């Protein structure tokens, strides 16, 4: 068996963590054991009446199957008449864009840590079938001991044999805006801006408008500024690839060991990267 099923009237809940349009995420406090928790609410009503179903059910079906310390745990789940509750692991340091404001830029060591966590994540996560098709900054959490913790699944992919989504525009693949379809190598594109946005500041991509955004990403049209750790281009031209199949850690290019082999991560050790302590962020 297991524990019973929990309730809400198990829990004191607090502030909220963040909205969307499908759910409210709180902050709770489990009475029986004090344990924090970040409680995802949905209104049952508003996600049959939106179709909704088949994007919850695969959400928490994502995350059951997720056994990694880069990614948030669901603990449990419950509802009662008119909410469904998941119970997930609360990472107190929140969006990882906070940090990229705060201090406006990250170091070569601080970008090389917290890229070879994402990486890493990335690994695991297709190693699943499994693709996130909505990785950025404000996904990408933090725990209380700074290590990331990736988040929101509501937009995941499972793989079987990947078009009805799109993403946030600033992180939109070219293949998504042509070919209307998605694999992994959507991600490794999300990662390529990510990469770029933490040395650089700012996302890749930027314009007025989507429409003008989406014009730049199909033309490739973008630059580094001057300052820009060489190694940490030369990844990121190689991630930010038009072809999807020419993309640096894609399975056409051969997976995960060349990616993690690039000059950039010289220093890495992949094997324990959760037991070595962040640098300090500035």
């Amino acid at each position: 068996p297991q524990p019973r099923k929990k309730r809400p009237e198990d829990f004191k809940f607090g502030k909220i963590l963040g909205e969307g349009s499908f759910s409210t995420v709180v902050l709770a406090r489990e009475l029986a054991t004090s344990r924090e928790y970040a409680i995802k609410i949905l209104e049952k009503r508003h996600i049959i009446k939106e179709n909704k179903v088949p994007y919850v059910t695969r959400e928490r079906d994502v995350m059951s199957r997720l056994d990694h310390p880069f990614f948030v745990k669901l603990y449990f789940t419950f509802q009662d008449d008119e909410k469904l509750y998941f119970g997930l692991s609360y990472a107190k340091n929140g969006e990882l864009l906070k940090y990229i404001r705060k201090i406006g830029s990250f170091d070569e060591t601080c970008t090389r840590f917290y890229t070879a966590e994402i990486v890493s994540a990335l690994e695991y996560l297709h190693g699943k079938g499994i693709i996130h098709r909505d990785l950025k900054p404000e996904n990408i959490l933090l725990n209380e001991d700074m290590h990331i913790q990736i988040t929101d699944f509501g937009t995941a992919k499972v793989l079987s044999p990947a078009n009805s989504f799109v993403g946030t525009a600033q992180y939109v693949s070219p293949e998504l805006l042509t070919e209307k379809s998605a694999c992994k190598s959507s991600d490794l594109w999300a990662l390529g801006c990510i990469i770029y946005q933490l040395v650089a500041g700012l996302p890749p991509f930027r314009a007025g408008n989507e429409y003008l955004i989406f014009q730049k990403i199909i033309k490739l049209e973008y630059d580094f500024p001057e300052k820009f750790f060489p190694k940490a281009r030369d990844l990121v031209e190689k991630l930010l690839v038009l072809d999807a199949t020419k993309r640096l850690g894609c399975e056409e290019m051969e997976g995960y060991g060349p990616l993690k082999a690039h000059p950039f991560f010289e220093s890495v050790t992949w094997e324990n990267l959760h037991q070595q302590t962040p640098p300090k962020l500035t």
